[PDB]
């Protein structure tokens, strides 16, 4: 009961028109939305790599393939949901999620309950052990330029 | 046993005819950051950090930049509200780790002033208390000095 | 036993030709590698910042003109560091860590990473873990101007 670990997790995707915008299992409407294989969602993608890097199995790469057909048309919820099984299997529980995501707009505090919804729901956590925190990069680079989103999480767990 | 850990990012213009202030510390300089607040990045990102690991959200939900209550506010008192706000929600703060990037000026003279001021914050020892700092090895508009960057790292626990 | 602190590192190189690629303390295969004082082992040198932040011992810039490092490589700056948190008391539960590089290749090298980093910490394998990602091909990271490594660590005062 005292064997903790943490992990950390980063991601990034750039914003371009012409798909929509998912972030932490919300669409949010806006001009732009995320390129990337999947859809795009940078804050699952950086939870998922949190967790995974706190079991130490290795980061999301690893655990799914495009060329995997048991994940091919997955979105990121059910890589998230996926995740938390094999942390689970492999000895640990999730015993908090915290996060940020770096976005010169749209404003995301409007969604924020949401994706804490959606992330507590995957993970099976009490709302109370997820956080996402949403801020500008003060126009400075590719983030300030709207020109991609990040996001940064961290994740403590414990073997049991 | 109840243990949390959160996660903290902030970052700032450097500009002409502001303060300069980091860790609570004016630092002499001829820029200085550019926000609402004083701006200090490296205060923001431990606040965020605190917020983060009690699950109350952000920085930006408990003290807004459109907000006049707060405009030029000093953020050790922004700091020291938000760990009056994880305290009431039952969390005691066990450590605090942080890194400030910057090209200039050179912060080393000025770390341990801010540990300190950060610590007493906190209501926390020295030895709980961590900032690093170093440069963005020329990289991007870090490299370029066109603002300043904060990380930190907090772990509480419900007691 | 139950106080634990939590540290984070960050650090970035430039690439630049006419030097070996060495991350983690892996040689790869490149055409460029990374600019340092050191061997500049970016992801060592993150590692080894989280290590002093969790033991609240400063940074890397404080600990490393010295002859006993003059010439040292960042393994064995990682190995000092470690003991460096023995000396202040804290045993390390565990590492996570991540690279950002647009190229090359990272994922058959990384197996090799962990395993150097375990050795230089005297830890088991399944209390280190390395992850390796691109940039999206986004500012100096997308266009392989640098490389980044980020690092989170755990540690206990016993
Ligand atoms: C079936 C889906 O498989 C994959 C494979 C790689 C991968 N990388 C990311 S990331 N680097 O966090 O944008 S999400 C993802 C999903
Ligand atoms: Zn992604
Ligand atoms: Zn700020
Ligand atoms: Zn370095």
């Amino acid at each position: 009961s005292m064997d903790f670990r943490i992990g950390q997790g980063y991601d990034v995707h750039q914003l371009v028109p012409g798909r929509p915008l998912i972030i932490g299992g919300v669409t949010i409407p806006y001009e732009r939305g995320l390129l990337g294989h999947s859809d795009a969602d940078v804050l699952l993608h950086a939870i998922t790599d949190a967790l995974f890097g706190a079991a130490a199995l290795g980061d999301i790469g690893r655990h799914f393939s495009d060329t995997d057909p048991r994940f091919k048309g997955a979105d990121s919820r059910a890589l998230l949901r996926e995740c938390a099984s094999r942390v689970a299997q492999a000895g640990f529980a999730i015993r908090n999620v915290d996060s940020t995501i770096i976005a010169q707009a749209p404003k995301l505090a409007p969604h924020i309950d949401a994706m804490r919804a959606n992330i507590a729901a995957d993970l099976d956590l009490p709302l109370d052990r997820v956080n996402v925190k949403a801020k500008t990069n003060e126009k400075l680079g590719y983030l300030g330029r709207g020109e991609g989103i990040e996001a940064q999480a961290a994740a403590l767990v414990v073997r049991e």
